[PDB]
């Protein structure tokens, strides 16, 4: 299996995240559950993190609403998920597959859990107040309905094999005896607000819920009354934001109660100290190991060689791993919470990714953290909108630019924490590609000229020194260059050659343009491509032969890629432009169009591309031959991007929130699926 950046866990699910122990960890995300093992059987080195991203439970067409595993010692693989699309099913972590599954649900699922007590008993309720209680080994079930009232979430004793509680939208906790037809055994009433948490006592009795009227409280089975009140602290910080109060009862200290707070920190309550109310912040001596925004679920897992640990997933899409003796960050998984559109390494800081994602936040991954897997860093200023489309200046390290789906096009130091330069001149639609190169007119009459292309066809030179400054159509230029009368093409792509003596634009007719500097002379114009021009990429300048820096490959809507030499044609120097209508090469293979294609910096005429087929392919273009097909995506591929320092290593981003690093001496197919 390839690294990871998994899709954000899902939001106001009061469980829809589970851990079991040695042990595995999954959380819901959009429509499918990602697995990720935690520990030994990890297999990391002992300076790095003990975990990784093992697999996904696909299956479900809608939003993933609730995940519990089973904790009964022999079947801590299996587990059960609940959907928007009316579903429960019975899962098989070890084959990512369906025991069984039911649709009794009439309305929107709210939560689920399997019975700690009872085998093959889960419990599930929906946005009605209705509770199906199925046991699936024997396919059974049993209609139940309490109050005429929103569930928020449930939670099966781990004691009484009938008892459940439920905690409703408007406050209100009941415990119903499931074997006496969902009677109401105790009516718990002090809530004012949603419950989002149900923990009991450990130690067989004692509940507690957490609720968004900020208040935690204990009750007592026994007397059916409250015992103790426990109101969240107005800490400080280390935004309109609403709150989750979620709960975890540790079985190893029974007289200690975690639960999430404002701005997602992490609190550990002593129950003994009930009138001083003393909680202990998480990670309170150090600093940005905290969660930023709210906490959802806690998961606790024990791993095999004894450690007590605690899994926390947030609205800042970070999952994080505590250390509950020492309440320290163990670690923490970042994760997406949209379509990853662009990657980009730096040629400064040779091992920075910068990642483009569909949520409004750039990510910068330093992807040469010896001690770190999932080192990556997050730029929220200024952007809001999707980014798709980045490029990190050539020589100016942390500078790197950006471009916004609402044609916005900024300068980001993520050196320092100075807000972007945004230009003031925009695209009328979504940037999808930038380049630096050479400044031409009249910018020309700064060392590099930041180059920007939109949906409308529009590309614009951009001054770095002066962003808010005038950006300059080109086509002004080529206009008067090259004297042309009519209208000029819609542009869809910008690259420029390594020298930055040659910029090629493509075109939405599917021509790619082939002009020079100073003035942007055209000399030649390649019709291959019938459809829009997607991407386009210059082999680079340090080969064996100097001679393959005239590689061209270009990739459109069309599943064909083409590669075009173009040694003769740019060092003859026509002063009458050329056509050329044959393909130097031809990469026959994908069955869908071509978002993306990279040369290798490692090899000579080594090309990787991405396509909406869903695999990236890796190709010897010299030979024509494919080498190498990855699959391990399930959406559609946006970009692609090799390793700088390793030669056997790729990145790609696709439609599915996912980015995977893989090698691709790790793939068994060749080719892409036909
Ligand atoms: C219009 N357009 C679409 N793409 C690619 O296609 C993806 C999204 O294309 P889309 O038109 O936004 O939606 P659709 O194709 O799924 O119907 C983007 O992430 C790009 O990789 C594009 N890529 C480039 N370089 N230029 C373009 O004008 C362009």
């Amino acid at each position: 299996e390839p690294r990871t950046l998994p899709p954000s866990p899902n939001w106001y699910c009061a469980r829809c995240s589970d851990a079991v122990p040695g042990g595995l960890f999954g959380f819901a995300a959009r429509t499918s559950v990602f697995l990720v093992r935690v520990g030994p059987g990890a297999g990391e080195s002992p300076g790095t993190p003990p975990f990784r991203v093992i697999g996904e439970l696909v299956g479900h067409t809608e939003r993933v609403s609730g995940f519990t595993f089973s904790h009964h010692p022999g079947q801590y693989n299996l587990c059960a998920t609940s959907s928007d699309d009316g579903t429960v099913k019975i899962w098989d972590v070890e084959t990512k597959t369906v025991v069984t599954e039911h649709a009794l649900h009439q309305h929107t699922i709210s939560t689920l859990h399997w019975s700690p007590r009872v085998k093959d008993l889960i419990v599930s309720g929906d946005e009605k107040g209705v509770v199906f209680c199925y046991w699936f080994n024997r396919n059974d079930s049993q209609h139940l309905f309490i109050e005429p009232r929103t569930i928020f979430c449930l939670t099966c004793s781990p004691h009484h094999e009938d008892l459940v509680a439920i905690g409703y939208k408007d406050g209100i906790v009941v415990i119903i005896d499931i074997s006496k037809k969902g009677e109401v055994i105790h009516r718990l009433r002090g809530h004012d607000d949603e419950i989002h948490s149900i923990a009991w006592c450990p130690l067989p009795c004692y509940l507690a819920t957490g609720s968004k009227d900020q208040t935690i409280r204990i009750w007592s089975c026994s007397r059916g009354r409250g015992v103790m009140i426990l109101k969240l602290p107005f800490l400080k910080r280390r935004v309109k934001e609403r709150l989750w109060l979620t709960l975890h009862w540790p079985s190893n200290q029974p007289t200690q109660l975690v639960s999430s707070c404002f701005g997602g920190e992490l609190l550990q309550w002593d129950l003994t100290q009930s009138w001083r109310r003393k909680y202990t912040l998480f990670s309170a001596s150090s600093e940005g190991q905290n969660h930023s925004r709210i906490v959802f679920n806690l998961c606790p897992l024990q791993t095999e060689d004894d450690k007590q640990l605690l899994l926390s997933t947030s609205m800042d899409r970070d999952v994080k791993c505590w250390d509950i003796a020492t309440l320290e960050c163990s670690w923490t998984l970042p994760s997406l919470g949209g379509f990853a559109y662009s990657l980009a390494f730096s040629s400064v800081d040779i091992g920075s990714l910068a990642i483009g994602v569909g949520d409004g936040m750039i990510r910068v991954w330093n992807t040469l953290s010896i001690k770190n897997n999932y080192d990556v860093k997050n730029f929220w200023q200024g952007v809001k909108s999707k980014v798709t489309a980045l490029c990190w200046h050539p020589t100016k390290e942390g500078c790197l630019a950006f471009g916004t789906d609402d044609g916005k096009v900024g300068l980001y130091d993520t050196y320092s924490n100075k807000p972007p330069q945004i230009s003031s001149t925009y695209h009328k639609k979504t940037v999808y590609t930038l380049a630096w190169g050479p400044p031409v007119p009249p910018m020309s009459l700064p060392s590099l000229a930041l180059y920007s292309c939109g949906g409308e066809g529009i590309v614009l030179q951009h001054n770095p020194w002066k962003l808010s400054g005038e950006a300059f159509d080109i086509n002004k230029l080529i206009r008067d260059t090259n004297s042309i009368k009519y209208k000029l093409p819609v542009h869809t792509e910008i690259s420029w050659k390594a020298d930055g003596k040659i910029m090629a634009l493509g075109n939405e007719d599917g021509s790619i343009e082939i002009f020079q500097i100073p003035n942007l002379k055209l000399i030649c114009t390649i019709q291959q491509h019938h459809k829009l021009v997607n991407t386009i990429s210059w082999h680079h300048e340090h080969g064996s032969q100097p001679e393959l820096s005239y590689l061209m490959a270009s990739g459109s809507n069309n599943a064909v890629i083409y590669v075009h030499n173009l040694k003769t044609v740019i060092e003859s120097s026509p002063e009458s432009p050329v056509t050329i209508t044959e393909p130097y090469r031809t990469l026959s293979g994908h069955t869908a169009k071509i978002t993306s294609v990279a040369w290798s910096p490692h090899h000579d005429g080594r090309l990787v591309s991405a396509s909406y087929d869903g695999t990236a392919q890796v190709w010897d273009a010299l030979r024509e031959e494919p080498l190498c097909n990855f699959r391990g995506h399930r959406g559609r591929l946006l970009c692609v991007a090799w390793s700088p320092l390793d030669p056997d290593c790729i990145y790609s981003g696709a439609d599915d929130f996912c980015v995977h690093k893989w090698l691709t001496s790790m793939q068994d197919h060749s080719r892409p699926p036909q």
